[PDB]
């Protein structure tokens, strides 16, 4: 059941889609009965939901995992410690961090910290057949991702919003609902590079926004 699965705020949130968790549980190990592989790891695709609820101030939301094996371990971007060199996307975010923070380049490629503190790495579609990117698409795992993203949009909390998987225009209402909801636009995304991801300052207007509706803010910092 859920309860066994999320954090308690995450198991009441996603209570509406328990039944399609349950089937996503089917289908993956439909894949690996039909001879297929998928990623991250079973017991990392729902680790953005083991962090809690309550606590989420950032959304960063992101559309697949990582289709390189090794790479995906179920927080949107993240990388394992042990990974090198950096994806690119990541490498491109952490560019954009150094830029918009003043701090120096992260050691490794693990976001743990951000989830520990507030910040939800969510994918809209949580698992990927390695080496085939987008595979997953369609599979079920959409409606999942739109009610957490809908329930967290519920919260009385703060919460900004953070688009790097394109798709605003179906990310946005899901969104609208919120009443301490900011969403950053424009959106591009971390392989836009210089035509609008580098310099769209993420990290310190997520921080402005959240200080202005009197919520903390993230600290960014990475060991
Ligand atoms: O959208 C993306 C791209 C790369 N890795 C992710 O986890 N999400
Ligand atoms: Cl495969
Ligand atoms: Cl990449």
């Amino acid at each position: 059941p859920l309860s066994e699965l999320v954090e308690r705020g995450w198991a009441a949130a996603l209570e509406p889609v328990a039944d399609q968790v349950a089937h996503m549980g089917q289908f993956l190990r439909a894949e690996i009965a039909a001879g297929r592989r998928y990623l991250p790891a079973g017991s990392n695709v729902l680790r953005a939901f083991t962090f809690p609820f309550d606590n989420v101030r950032v959304l960063i939301v992101g559309q697949d995992p990582y289709p390189t094996p090794g790479h995906a371990v179920g927080l949107s971007f993240s990388v394992a410690p042990d990974v090198r060199p950096w994806p690119r996307s990541l490498a491109n975010i952490f560019d954009e961090y150094t830029a918009d923070l003043g701090y120096p380049l992260p050691s490794n490629g693990d976001l743990t910290p951000w989830a520990q503190r507030g910040v939800l790495l969510l994918n809209r579609v949580l698992t990927v057949r390695p080496s085939n990117p987008a595979s997953h698409r369609g599979k079920g795992w959409e409606a999942v991702t739109e009610c957490a993203i809908r329930a967290l949009a519920a919260r009385a909390a703060p919460l900004v919003a953070i688009l790097w998987g394109r798709d605003a225009s179906t990310l946005k209402p899901m969104l609208a609902a919120g009443n301490c909801v900011a969403i950053e636009s424009p959106h591009p995304s971390p392989l836009s590079a210089s035509r609008g991801f580098f310099g769209s300052r993420p990290f310190s207007r997520a921080n402005e926004l959240l200080v202005g509706m009197g919520a903390e803010p993230i600290d960014w910092r990475l060991p």
